[PDB]
């Protein structure tokens, strides 16, 4: 049911998803040896999914949720990096895409900084980094991250430095309690509040 559409970088939404990953990139406490050594990407195409039946997935679990939260369904933009965003885009997120080991239980988890998620774009810690190199910090490799329409509802707070989500929640927020510049992460625990709106592929870029 999938169909990939091309942006231009002329259209407004492709200027605006590019920018939303440039400048929520930050320095990792690794140094870089999960994703890599970089301040910026080189974005080499963003595409906008679209499949109608994981839309409508997607939407009538946004007003279930919206529905138990006073018309409220705190959606949000976040990014995710995964093995496996190439079965995301056709098949949509479910229990197969959980971070079963992951610090708030198993569930699927997004980030606010783009940086964060590009560390799992080779699997948890970068695995063996790029197929063709494998190298974590490969500056010619083409990289993948999903930019997603994320539905929080009532989100558990944890101050911190598939299960199911805590009672009287619809998922979990892991606010950033040591690193004063990290951004928020967050976890839902039902595959269906999320979409994956956006495939951008790029590179890192090797700061000079
Ligand atoms: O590789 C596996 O075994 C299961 O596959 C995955 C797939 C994705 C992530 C993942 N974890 C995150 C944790 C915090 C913040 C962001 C993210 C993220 O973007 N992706 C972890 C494991
Ligand atoms: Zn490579």
């Amino acid at each position: 049911g999938t169909i990939l559409i091309d942006l231009s970088p002329d259209d407004k939404e492709f200027q605006s998803v590019e920018e939303e990953m440039q400048s929520t990139v930050r320095e990792h406490r690794d140094g870089g040896h999960a994703g890599g050594i970089f301040n910026r990407y080189n974005i080499l195409k963003i595409q906008k999914v679209c499949n109608k039946k994981l839309w409508e997935r997607y939407t009538h679990r946004r007003k279930e949720v919206s529905e138990e939260n006073h018309n409220h369904a705190n959606e949000r933009m976040l990014f995710h990096g995964s093995p496996f965003v190439n079965a995301i885009i056709h098949k949509g997120f479910d229990e197969r895409h959980a971070y079963i080991g992951g610090m708030f239980g198993a569930g699927i988890y997004f980030a606010e900084n783009s940086s964060k998620s590009n560390q799992y774009v080779y699997g948890i810690g970068g695995g063996t980094g790029c197929p063709v190199h494998k190298d974590r910090s490969c500056y010619i490799c083409h990289r993948q991250l999903l930019f997603c329409r994320v539905t929080l509802g009532k989100s558990f707070l944890q101050f911190s430095a598939m299960a199911h989500s805590p009672p009287g929640h619809h998922s979990v927020t892991g606010r950033p309690s040591v690193n004063g510049l990290a951004l928020a992460e967050y976890v839902i625990y039902r595959g269906e509040q999320a979409y994956p709106e956006y495939l951008i592929t790029y590179q890192i870029m090797r700061p000079e």
